């Protein structure tokens, strides 16, 4: 009820699109969420997420794409089993390139990130968390799904 924290860790996967094309394969990573309930009805929740996809060519070129976000928002409990939340924060996207010819360069952008999710408590001490997040970084669109689990105490 009042003063309950929930901590969860989860898998995260992004679909990254620009101008009708999708980056292959999808960046993947993790999501950590921390929630604190002020009372039986309202609380706050914070989220960090990161997904990555690396690429290499050998016999030599390499690059990687990384997205991470920090978001937060109110979380409302419906009953003992289910709570819903919305999130707002910042997303940062980065594409980094390097070769044996000397090139080492990146492109990056920070913009708003928007999210929404829910937490399910099959028992009062457990959490299953699922959320979606979206960020537009210039003309690159990053949509991220997250599915996690953890504990409530
Ligand atoms: O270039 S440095 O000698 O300052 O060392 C910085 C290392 O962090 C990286 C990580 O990026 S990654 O390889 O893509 O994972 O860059 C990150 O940190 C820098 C430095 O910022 S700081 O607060 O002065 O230290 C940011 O660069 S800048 O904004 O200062 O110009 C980066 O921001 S940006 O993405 O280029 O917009 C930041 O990247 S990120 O936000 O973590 O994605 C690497 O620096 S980098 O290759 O120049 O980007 C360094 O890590 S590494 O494993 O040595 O490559
Ligand atoms: C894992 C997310 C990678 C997001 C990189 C975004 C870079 C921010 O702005 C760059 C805009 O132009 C750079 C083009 O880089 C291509 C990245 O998108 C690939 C989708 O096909």
């Amino acid at each position: 009820m009042e003063g309950e924290s929930s901590i969860s860790i989860g898998y995260a996967q992004s679909r990254v699109k620009e101008d009708g094309y999708k980056l292959d394969k999808n960046p993947r990573g993790f999501n950590l969420k921390y929630r604190y309930e002020f009372n039986n009805d309202w609380g706050v929740i914070g989220s960090f997420a990161q997904t990555r996809r690396g690429f290499e060519e050998s016999v030599l070129i390499d690059g990687d794409f990384k997205y991470y976000s920090v978001t937060a928002g109110p979380v409302f409990r419906i009953n003992e089993y289910v709570s819903l939340y919305g999130l707002l924060g910042a997303g940062h996207g980065k594409a980094k390139f390097s070769s044996i010819f000397g090139q080492s360069e990146s492109r990056s952008k920070t913009s708003l990130a928007y999210g929404a999710g829910l937490q399910f408590n099959p028992h009062p001490n457990f959490v299953i968390d699922a959320s979606y997040e979206y960020s537009k970084l210039d003309d690159v669109k990053v949509g991220t799904w997250m599915l996690g689990a953890g504990y409530r105490f």
